[PDB]
């Protein structure tokens, strides 16, 4: 028993760190097969990067200003190409340690881990949730760029996202794998702002079962409602639209604890208008929505 | 910038874990050199486990009826013998992914990386701290046990904890790598009591730090204070004594942020007989113990 953040383990995406500098600024890189990528201001100086033309830049690189290195050994650079925010490197070597992967688009909502590295090393990993406003709020320093989120699929690892910028807010802004960015943001050094941004539904009714399936349950009252009377009432609070497919995802989880998923909405339609009143849920005095769906079932079920 | 709760790359520690299976219990095993270790009860059945006699059910086992498994492969058991509430199996092969490890039996107050398997296979890796009354809050399943904690210095895996029980309060209770509990628990199914738990108080000042370096300042006053007056104010809400060695650990601390030690004490003492007044620190409500000093520089710094 118990709840806590969890990451996946970080072994596959580990050996696929790779190191790249050019010419002076250095950050990491993703080898897949014999194709590295990593953000494109790996070209920029530190006075390009205030309005960088990456297609200038790009120009005066030949396939040796770029510097790939994995351990202890230098990988050779055939090919260079651009897609998007992303550049991506052809190598003379494939990655030994290549695992099955695939280059998804996550939706606002979902969870990922994210692997933090520097100089092409791991540093640690942790869990983040892709916020409605399309920001992350993760935990990332100078020359963490290049470092990926993922998800694992029992054997095939889902990279879906790639760390490029961090807002005036602190909150933190990157790309998918094809160099597209999530929201309205480019890579260049000047101020931008993100949407407002709004609580997760789904992921409080689900954090909120995690909390009835390890005994937390003061909060259950006896009332339920429709889905229609809880949606106007948490729109007040800034809280996300819960839809029927958001009813059908909670199913699951409604169906392991016994609880409708509309009760736990009258529940929740509680909360927000009184409060905890002194008391926590999960150790916690607030509510969360970083933990989806299948983020509580993996815990307390173990998908391993 | 930003902080999280990050635990260490879980990638050597992942080719380590391997599936032990004792006539019809499996739990996990960690694969060093040619010897696997894994929690002595894996002998027993479901009705041996509430009142346990381990040199008995050792005795009517041999080397064949132990079941090792890394992968889809089997490993050949040559010999068996128990260390305290630790089994040690000498398996024909070494292994090849073996890192650089140590044994060292941590202090109450550390944190570690907790690797959650389940059948010989990794499935969430999450930061821990040993809890003055030498519990974790940990999240483990049946089947959890012989899953480790750890740490990772550049190379060598520091291994220090291997899952064993959960008490009724929900909390976990394991042994360091020789066998030997952490508290005074035994491996049996049986009522067993915590001792009452502090909050760590250098964890809490680190966790200050870590606010200061991310922009939370406002609880910072004007005053200082000496450590016997601090402490006597501590104490009264549950904090653990400060000592001199405390202060000493939080200095390389004090210095990047500019802030003397005694100065956050007298913050901390502010926040202790006044509460937080509606405002929050790190995005949280509660103050928080679990984020040792070298947690936080490693987060603030980069280690690597
Ligand atoms: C990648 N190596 C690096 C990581 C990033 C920087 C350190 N922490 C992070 O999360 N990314 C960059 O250096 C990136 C490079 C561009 C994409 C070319 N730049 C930024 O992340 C960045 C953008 C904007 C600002 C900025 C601008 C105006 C006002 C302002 N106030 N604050 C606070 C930040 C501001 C800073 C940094
Ligand atoms: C390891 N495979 C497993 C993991 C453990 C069980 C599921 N979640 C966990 O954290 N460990 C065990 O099954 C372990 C085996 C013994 C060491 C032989 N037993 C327990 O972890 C355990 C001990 C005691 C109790 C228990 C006893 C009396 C009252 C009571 N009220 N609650 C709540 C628990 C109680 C349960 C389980």
């Amino acid at each position: 028993s118990g709840f806590r953040k969890m990451a996946f383990p970080s072994g596959k995406v580990e050996g696929c760190m790779v190191q790249v500098t050019c010419g002076t600024t250095t950050l990491n890189g993703l080898w897949l097969d014999d194709v590295v990528y990593c953000p494109r201001h790996v070209i920029c100086t530190s006075e390009d990067m205030l309005n960088p033309n990456y297609e200038d830049l790009l120009i005066r690189k030949s396939n040796h200003n770029f510097l790939v290195q994995a351990g202890n050994v230098q990988l050779r650079v055939i090919g260079h190409s651009m897609q998007n925010c992303v550049l991506k490197l052809k190598v003379d070597t494939a990655n030994p340690k290549t695992p099955k992967y695939k280059f998804v688009r996550i939706q606002p909502g979902q969870t990922f881990s994210v692997l933090a590295c520097y100089n092409g090393s791991p540093s640690g990993v942790y869990q983040c949730a892709m916020r409605p406003n399309f920001t992350i709020k993760g935990s990332f320093l100078n020359g963490s760029c290049g470092s990926v989120g993922f998800n694992i699929d029992y054997d095939c690892v889902s990279f879906c996202y790639m760390h490029h910028m961090e807002l005036p807010t602190g909150v933190h802004a990157g790309t998918d794998l094809e160099g597209n960015f999530y929201g309205p943001f480019v890579d260049r050094q000047t101020a931008q702002a993100a949407g407002t941004d709004t609580t997760i539904t789904v992921n409080v009714l689900a954090w909120l079962y995690a909390a009835v399936i390890n005994g937390d349950r003061w909060f259950l009252n006896r009332f339920t409602t429709t889905l229609n009377d809880f949606n106007l009432v948490a729109m007040k609070y800034n809280y996300e639209p819960l839809t029927q497919d958001h009813v059908d995802i909670l199913g699951p989880l409604s169906a392991q604890t016994g609880i409708a998923v509309l009760d736990m909405c009258a529940s929740l339609k509680e909360l927000l208008q009184n409060g905890m009143n002194g008391r926590t849920i999960l150790g916690s005095a607030l509510l969360e929505d970083e933990f989806t769906p299948f983020d509580v079932v993996r815990q307390c079920s173990g998908v391993t």
